[PDB]
């Protein structure tokens, strides 16, 4: 089975997909992230995080609190399972995580932590 998916980061601060399913056969899993637009990523940028759901809130309030220098990421956040840089427009990112740290039937989130763009930029993540 396919473990990639091409996620992208908007200027409408749209995502293509708002859930990903991860094959249970995969051993590591790939997002791409590319931003469409002309911002640079102190004005629009845009990441990829996965964490718990349950985390997802505490993940992104903190993230807003460290600046654009931690790239909207508290550093050392261990509820963070994976994550992209943050890139601003024409760049692209990739991230490749082991699958072994997801269980399955839980119930992960995908969310980008730059102010205020999970509110549209979010999404389920299950493995399957
Ligand atoms: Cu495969
Ligand atoms: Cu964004």
């Amino acid at each position: 089975a396919e473990c990639s998916v091409d996620i992208q980061g908007n200027d409408q601060m749209q995502f293509n997909t708002n859930a990903i399913t991860v094959d249970k056969s995969c051993k590591q899993f790939t997002v791409n992230l590319s931003h469409p637009g002309n911002l640079p990523k102190n004005v629009m940028g845009h990441n990829w995080v996965l964490s718990t759901a349950a985390d997802m809130q505490g993940v992104v309030t903190d993230g807003m609190a460290s600046g654009l220098d931690k790239d909207y990421l508290k550093p050392d956040d261990s509820r963070v399972i994976a994550h992209t840089k943050l890139i601003g427009s024409g760049e692209k990112d990739s991230v490749t995580f082991d699958v072994s740290k997801l269980k399955e039937g839980e119930q992960y989130m995908f969310f980008d932590t730059f102010p205020g763009h999970s509110a549209l930029e979010k999404g389920t993540l299950t493995l399957k």
